[PDB]
């Protein structure tokens, strides 16, 4: 075991190895508290992550397990990965919080935008990332579900990651299958999520600005038409069948009409992201051989990923014991070679 030290950092205690040092609050993250700190160890920034109450419930437990699960699995260039996990702990029985230690980025999609002028060539290059870690997660069976521009953190480089896949305003980048549980989702609801934010990257604004989920759905079928015959006898729900069917009926619109100036195969691939049926709308491994990403595309280097056992989902268990199998995954961490 390594040696600890504490300190308060905006009204929480931080007991982290003497190897972190200069802790330095930069706000939230899913379910805690981040720091970034300089790891002496390997002369890098990192960040660290202390988890807010980890098993003070089945939920927080089970989450606590689901995000250390899923950090340790994600090996790849354009997702987060683990560096390190500790507790200051030294037994199961005092066993009480967790700490996460990824690499640091520098800003977030968001920040970035407003910040610096995206040409055509930064979207292209942006997206292509997003769509080779989605593919390596999805090929794992793990689907993000709240895909926006806020957990897409990028270094001055460009260089992108995706953070706080696989755990759950956010409505904005939502599938309206999954924000409507209308019918059947798969994975494509996050290529939904990637289309609203690469027409935010070429416009500047915003997609679907709703201010609540008929406003929201509004805003959608104004862009892509109410759903047809087609689409109509793959919904489950009677009362979501009775909205669409009831409302006053919208076309589907030239996107080139709407997206006006923009290259022209960003807005085809814009077209095959954007459908409202999650069985037609384009995968992200179809996605990365558009044509729109043929500066950047090597189907050599898109690799998918081990297989993932998410069993534990379907389990129904008490907090000492996700407590226990947390504390098993946190002492079985083989970190990283640098
Ligand atoms: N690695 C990161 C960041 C970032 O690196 C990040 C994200 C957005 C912006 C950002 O920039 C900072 C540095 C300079 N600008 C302001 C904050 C870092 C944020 N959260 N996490 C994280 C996720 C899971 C964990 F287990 C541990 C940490």
């Amino acid at each position: 075991r390594p040696t600890f030290y504490r300190q308060e950092l905006n009204k929480t205690i931080w007991e982290v190895p003497e190897r972190y040092q200069n802790l330095s609050p930069v706000g939230s993250g899913a379910y805690g508290s981040v720091c970034a700190a300089f790891d002496t160890k390997t002369g890098l920034r990192v960040a660290v992550k202390k988890l807010s109450r980890p098993f003070q419930s089945i939920i927080h437990a089970k989450r606590t397990y689901r995000e250390l699960r899923l950090l340790k699995h994600m090996k790849h260039e354009n997702v987060i990965g683990l560096l390190d996990v500790f507790t200051p702990a030294r037994s199961l029985e005092e066993f009480n919080d967790v700490y996460l230690v990824t690499h640091l980025m520098g800003a977030d999609l968001n920040n970035i935008v407003k910040c610096q002028k995206l040409t055509d060539d930064h979207v292209q290059f942006l997206i292509y990332q997003i769509l080779r870690g989605l593919k390596y997660i999805h090929s794992a069976d793990i689907i993000h579900r709240d895909l926006k521009p806020s957990n897409l953190a990028v270094n001055e480089d460009c260089e992108l990651k995706i953070l706080d896949f696989g755990l759950a305003a956010t409505r904005w980048y939502r599938a309206p299958e999954i924000m409507l549980n209308w019918m059947h989702y798969n994975q494509t609801v996050d290529i939904w999520s990637v289309g609203c934010i690469m027409a935010e990257l070429l416009t500047g604004r915003t997609l679907f600005p709703g201010t609540d989920h008929i406003d929201q759905l509004k805003l959608i079928l104004r862009l892509v038409g109410t759903p047809g015959a087609e689409l109509l006898k793959k919904i489950s729900s009677e009362s979501a069948r009775n909205y669409i069917q009831s409302l006053t009926q919208m076309p589907k619109m030239n996107f080139a009409n709407v997206f006006i100036g923009a290259n022209p195969l960003a807005v085809d691939l814009l077209e095959k992201m954007l459908v409202l049926d999650s069985d037609k709308r384009i995968t992200a491994a179809q996605a990365l051989a558009h044509a729109y990403f043929a500066q950047y595309h090597d189907p050599d280097d898109e690799p998918v990923a081990d297989p993932y056992d998410q069993s534990f989902e379907s389990r129904d268990l008490l907090i000492d014991e996700w407590k226990s199998l947390t504390y098993d995954e946190v002492i079985s961490f083989v970190p990283p070679p640098l």
